[PDB]
């Protein structure tokens, strides 16, 4: 999907890559509103469990996301940036989609995703 | 090959990619030393000037890179971070490479760069 970077190596320097996998969630305006998959969520398979970075979706006053926790023993609600816009070729139709930054994630991964996104998916 | 995406819209909430060009320049383990070209260095054309992001390179023990004026009036030398070392793969070998960025360059934009870099390029 979108191939984000860490350092690595024994100084903590080299550059490893990491791809990052794709989910469907819920999305709405409040936690309630959260009730179908509205939405396509970046995430990285760590150890820990399932660690989000965006959302993408074609709503644009959307503040809220909805995943199972880790083996989804329960329910976490993380509220959303303000939307980036921006426009991909989807093969159905040229289609505006809207990109939200989980609240908290940091610039660096902000940008990885970015970059890795003006790379691989055609913006307009 | 290496773009670069900027907010950039009636509320500045409009995703905008932009190509980094690119040229040769000189760089070494202190100012003085920056005499050849030995390495390459990723750059925007705003008006007005050039604004240097990173540099690539074969060499480390990189401290500094120098860059003219682009009006004759003089030169201009950059200190660099510690290099990220990453690995691609010409059809030689495995090609080492050493990955600078500007001392200062912000974090967001160190995401951009390397989110674009480890699409495009063939990372290992
Ligand atoms: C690959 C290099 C790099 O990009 C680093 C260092 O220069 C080196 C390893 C760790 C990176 C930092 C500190 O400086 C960096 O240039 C920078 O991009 C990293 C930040 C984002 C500031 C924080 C993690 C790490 O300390
Ligand atoms: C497209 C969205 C976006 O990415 C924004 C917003 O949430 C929204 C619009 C603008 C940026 C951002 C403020 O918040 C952001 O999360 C952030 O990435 C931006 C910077 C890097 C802090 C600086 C520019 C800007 O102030």
């Amino acid at each position: 999907a979108a191939l984000e970077v860490l350092f690595q190596g024994p100084g903590n320097n080299e550059l490893s890559p990491v791809a990052l996998r794709q989910m469907s969630c819920a999305a709405g305006t409040t936690q309630t509103a959260c009730t179908d998959d509205n939405a396509l969520a970046y995430y990285n398979t760590t150890k820990g469990g399932r660690f989000v970075l965006a959302l993408l979706s074609d709503l644009q006053d959307l503040k809220w996301a909805r995943f199972p926790k880790s083996d989804g023993t329960g329910t976490i609600y993380t509220e959303l940036e303000p939307p980036c816009r921006f426009v991909t070729d989807t093969p159905k139709g040229p289609k505006v989609k809207y990109l939200y930054f989980i609240k908290g994630l940091n610039n660096l991964n902000r940008g990885m995703v970015l970059g890795s996104l003006a790379a691989t998916v055609r913006l307009q």
